[PDB]
């Protein structure tokens, strides 16, 4: 038995936003602190790891820990009804077939009452964040979006570096080139909207744009993306979230 | 002869915009009272009723009944040239090969004239109201708006069905379902803004989406529109205007 | 050596908008007194001649002229990466491969360095500025914009014919006619926004819509657009700027 309301709906459409570059369908496993899902690109180069806590809820109840495995695209259509920012409820009972979703409104008061087909999907889930990684480093998910889209310009593939004290971003595909070179820093000044580097290695890593689009677009959620990045291994990108966070690993080029 | 002027040009296009699930094309019958039109579904089973009267316009004058057959894709596009709200002027003489529209601004006083090629085409015309509709209800144009767009997600199918004080709209596709059930009351509160049932019977029919979106395009022209529902009977959906209407009669399935 | 930098990068992206009616590729020939360019419509039909001076700029730098040649589309998109309006820088160098392109922020400091490949192509520059035009006018450029716009809606040929203090925009295709009729005229009033017109002989020419909607692209560089028009010859039609100006030279059908 589950019933899950988000006071603000807002919110649930703009996590199931940060799919699509998912696999049109994913599973929400729904345990006695939260919901986590999984989901991967087509060819297995993109993840998807999702977290939201109590705490990220108006109100929570889970009574025993239900996997709802549903569709995307269609649930994104039910969340289309929702006019964003008024109490979506989601809902499911001892053995699921379909989740129910209530939007409404509070003192204007019209109740609507969707529910969606469950698809009961086959679950390999997938714990490949490292514990080390040669570099770290956040800086507002702001910057990060239009550094991502302006170099997704010139070209297909946009190569991150991080040297002592220096990000590089740098595109160069057969149109042209551009870099966005950077400092760390930190002005005691605005609030946070600084940049944030440790660095333990050197690297230089290079992924599709086509992704990293597609990572990027999850920058409403946080204001501040955390990257991670190491040779061996994929990229951690991390935005965070009221007591949870959505995060997206994705494989380097070579 | 024919010299017909809406103060505001604004509201001829709104009225034109109200077809478009209408065939492209539709008589325009200018009596002595104003005008009214007629088109219907390329397959027969929606029909757009135009009533326009002399109250509704600025000034009007039609010195004898003429019947004005265009083509509203063309017409439409003529309307583009209307900065809305300013000054439409039709215009028609004593046997009629096009139609004549002027823009205009009053006071920064620039002028355009635009003539349109009358199709002249054959005018079947229809008389299906019923007098007796086993339910009217009237709810806000907008509310309707909404719960027509909302349920068109989830099935191609929107079933509407009035039982004693309850109105329920009723979606369900194969992806999902949906159902938005609503009170009648009235608040003596706001302004009109309420919702108005008056049933004779219970009523269980069921649309297709496709054209209640059409329908409701017209949500602009009105603030409330009215639907009427039997069984043997199409629905009858009614924006309302100074001193004329539009409306929308659809066949339901089975 | 070139350092050409706009203090308002939204400029020279506007200058670059008002081609595409041009060949997607342009050579821009950098002199010591600013920057000229030629663009032919593929049919050799439309030119666009830019000039922009060394006061358009906020700094400018020539050491020895140096030409240009560069793909449109491409050098587009950089611009893209421009949020317009702060500090587009141009360079090359001695003997130039590539421009650069240095886009900034001055006090929110964030600079990014993109490359653009260039294209080297062969130069027939072109002089066909008739001294004498038999009428020359000139009226808002906002205002032109929609009789273009307007009258591009009807036919796929707009007339243009100047008659003793009379300008008569004509569009007239198959499915209907419109005709834009305004005085020059001169209302000591407002600021400029006033009609001029000098004339020394009738005209009636004819464009190609299509073409006079991306002349009126431009629409934004200036407040008041500069037409030209003689019989023998084609029409320029002429934006201007700081120091500079935009224009097309359209040649009227038969």
């Amino acid at each position: 038995m589950l019933e899950a309301k988000f006071e603000e709906a807002s919110l649930f459409k703009r996590i199931i936003d940060g799919f699509k570059d998912c696999v049109q369908l994913v599973n929400f496993q729904c345990k006695e602190d939260g919901i986590i899902a999984q989901a991967v690109d087509d060819s297995r180069v993109l993840l998807v790891s999702l977290e939201i806590g109590v705490e990220a809820f108006q109100e929570y109840r889970c009574d025993h820990p239900v996997t709802l495995g549903m569709d995307l695209t269609s649930l994104s259509k039910i969340l289309r009804c929702g006019n964003n920012t008024d109490t979506l409820t989601l809902i499911a009972d001892n053995t699921p077939d379909s989740i129910i979703l209530l939007f409404e409104d509070t003192k204007k008061d019209r109740i609507a009452g969707y529910s969606l087909k469950l698809m009961d999907i086959d679950a390999d889930f997938l714990k490949i964040e490292e514990l080390q990684y040669d570099s770290t480093l956040s800086l507002p998910s702001s910057e990060f979006s239009k550094i991502v889209r302006d170099l997704s310009q010139l070209s297909d593939s946009i190569n991150i570096m991080i040297t002592k004290e220096t990000i590089k971003f740098v595109a160069d595909g057969d149109i042209g080139s551009g870099s966005v070179i950077i400092k760390p820093f930190v002005d005691m000044e605005h609030p946070e909207t600084s940049i944030k580097l440790e660095m333990d290695q050197p690297v230089d890593l290079t992924f599709g744009a086509k992704y990293l689009l597609d990572i990027i677009k999850g920058s409403s959620l946080s204001d501040r993306v955390g990257i991670r990045l190491s040779s061996e291994a994929p990229a951690l990108f991390q935005f965070d979230l009221k007591s949870g966070f959505l995060q997206f690993f994705l494989a380097p080029k070579f």
